[PDB]
This record gives C-alpha cells, sequence and structure tokens, in this order.
C-alpha cells in the first residue's frame, strides 16, 4: 500500500505565492484520496501492490482491463502530486548545467518560460504542464487529468522523463486566483525548486 | 456573433444551495471567456457564424481543421452554460409526463437520482453529467470538458438530446465545497428547474 508522503516544508512555506489553505486541502484531501483509491484497487492485485508508483505507471498495459483506468487516474494522481511537492521551494535559483541545457534547447530562459506558460495556459480542462527530458533534449509538454509522460505516448500523448511540472487542475489555484490561471502560472516561478529540478536533470532516471 | 445571456434570476437566487460568489464569477468570467473565444474564432467564418450555438455544435466536422478544437471547446462551453443557467431554479417539483418517463425508464425517481449522482461523481477531471433523451428513452451520460451529447458519439462519446445537466468542473463548486463534490451534487437537487426540464422533454428538440 502507498502512503501519503509528508511535505518537505510547512503548509504556509510557499506564502505569499501559493496560499496556505490550498496547500493543506490539496495535500490532505486531494492527494489523500488518490492514495486511498489506488490502495483499494491494489488490494486485489498482490503482484502489483509491491511496486513503487513511478514504476507502476510505466506498466499500465500489463494490468487487468478492469483495473487499468482506476490505476491510471489514481496512481497517476499519487505519482504526480508526489513529484509536485518535492518540486516546490522558495529561494532557489536556476544555475549550472540545467540552465545551460535550457538555454541550449530553448534559446534563453525567457523563451523557455514563455513556452512553459503557453503550454500551461492552453491545457483545456484538467491537467499538468511539464518540462521533460527526451533524446538528450529538453521539451515542454502537457497531459490531461492525472496522466504523466512516464506512462508513454500511447496513453498520455506525451513521453520523456519529468524534470519539473505544474498542476493546472482548478483545485490547485481556485481559492486564491479563481479563473485567473495566468496569475497562478506567473506566481509559480517564485516557487519552482530549481535545486530539485537540477538534481533530477543530473540523475536522468 | 454570440451574446453572453443574462441570468433569469439574481446571483443570490440559488442560496443557500449554490453560493452567490460562484454564480457571479461562473457567469461573468468563465462563460464570458467561452463567448469571447468562440466569437474570435467565428470572425472569419460567416457561414457558420449565423447559426445558433446548439446547431453549430452538431456540425463540428464541417469546420476547417484548425478551427475545430477551439470551437468544440468554446462553443461547447457557451452552449452548455446557456443551458445550465436556464436549468436552475428554486421551488419547482418533478411531476407529469417527465416524472412518469423517469419512473418508466429508471424504476423510480430515487433510482434515477442514484444513477445521476454516480455519473456525476465518477466523471474524472473536468466535465458534465446529463439526463438525455435518446430517441424515446431517457438515459444518464457524462462528457468530458465542454463536450456535449449534441456533438454526437464520435466526438463526445455520448449522444441524445439534453434535458438537464450538471456542471462538474471544479470552478462550479470549489469556493463553497472544495473537494466535496458529492455535497455539491446533493445540493443540486434543491435547485434543478423541473419546469424547464419538463418543457425540453415536451419539445424533444
Ligand atoms: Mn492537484
Ligand atoms: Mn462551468
Ligand atoms: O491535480
Ligand atoms: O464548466
Amino acid at each position: 500500500s502507498y502512503t501519503l508522503p509528508s511535505l518537505p516544508y510547512a503548509y504556509d512555506a510557499l506564502e505569499p505565492h501559493f496560499d496556505k489553505q490550498t496547500m493543506e486541502i490539496h495535500h490532505t484531501k486531494h492527494h489523500q484520496t488518490y492514495v486511498n483509491n489506488a490502495n483499494a484497487a491494489l488490494e486485489s492485485l498482490p503482484e502489483f501492490a509491491n511496486l513503487p508508483v513511478e514504476e507502476l505507471i510505466t506498466k499500465l498495459d500489463q494490468l487487468p482491463a478492469d483495473k487499468k483506468t482506476v490505476l491510471r487516474n489514481n496512481a497517476g494522481g499519487h505519482a504526480n502530486h508526489s513529484l509536485f511537492w518535492k518540486g516546490l521551494k522558495k529561494g532557489t535559483t536556476l544555475q549550472g548545467d540545467l540552465k545551460a541545457a535550457i538555454e541550449r534547447d530553448f534559446g534563453s530562459v525567457d523563451n523557455f518560460k514563455a513556452e512553459f506558460e503557453k503550454a500551461a495556459a492552453s491545457r483545456f480542462g484538467s491537467g499538468w504542464a511539464w518540462l521533460v527530458l527526451k533524446g538528450d533534449k529538453l521539451a515542454v509538454v502537457s497531459t490531461a487529468n492525472q496522466d504523466s509522460p512516464l506512462m508513454g505516448e500511447a496513453i498520455s500523448g506525451a513521453s520523456g522523463f519529468p524534470i519539473m511540472g505544474l498542476d493546472v487542475w482548478e483545485h490547485a489555484y481556485y481559492l486564491k486566483f479563481q479563473n485567473r490561471r495566468p496569475d497562478y502560472i506567473k506566481e509559480f516561478w517564485n516557487v519552482v525548486n530549481w535545486d530539485e529540478a537540477a538534481a533530477r536533470f543530473a540523475a536522468k532516471k
């Protein structure tokens, strides 16, 4: 069974960018539900229940047909949110190899930001925007609902190893921003953990 | 061009079931945006622009490829929300031919409510739950994002003439209910306009 990971900071630690109320509800209610639902479907599947969630989502085709959608949605939700909490932190700065790779692949940091913002704003309905690594090149992509690029192109419509991501479901920003998703996206640049992003970039897997 | 319709009641008219704050934002911001985006896309297409939105959404395949998705999302959003405001009202009661048809097709009203609630709760991500008339039988179906059953099965995954619907995008309930979608769904029974639903049932088109 999966368990809900504890946050690596307090609930008010991303203030004044991301609000304290949302952080608590997003973690304790939304993420908790995905963990609960994934665990429930997994009770009947002992062969898969032992796996790490990031590994389980790359093997959705191996699952039984009646379990596939529920695990794609819930284990996808667990994997995405787990990555999300680790990818947030105040006071980091984009530097080094990651910064150089971004400038190499996007022209400049500003071009990268514009491309990321455009992907994040254009995802209609629920979803996520991602900065992924693929073919030794960085790229910006987006997925629907709780799909991840780790699931592969056939399922998610995208692929590659996620370096960093932004949750664009309405629950992530509604309490503070309401319909103003672009304000939320602009505010995200203040809280992206560049240290963690650099760490994932260095690791590659 | 499309005009944002004015509400048939005040913003606090659905209190204490649906909150005033949400009614105002949902109408003036969300619906306004769908109207704006649809109008921007229809500017070059006078052939399609003279049509009513409900008619336009049944002819998505006849549009140019670069215009199809934007119109599916935005004219779909305009059509769904327009139907939504008219389908809400306090103090109505389910009766007559519609009540008889519901009992005929579902067994009882209670069975219908359970099936509707189940469809509305199970729609993962953004979407709508609907009570449609498929020829002569009533049925409960759901669609993703701003898709409508008027678009047909090939596009939406559902079909039939919409009698009544419930918006299950997070913006429709987050300010009051947060993650508690089932509370919002239960609260919906107090504000469903049965008179309007009966009128649509009588008309059939
Ligand atoms: Mn989320
Ligand atoms: Mn809506
Ligand atoms: O999410
Ligand atoms: O909506």
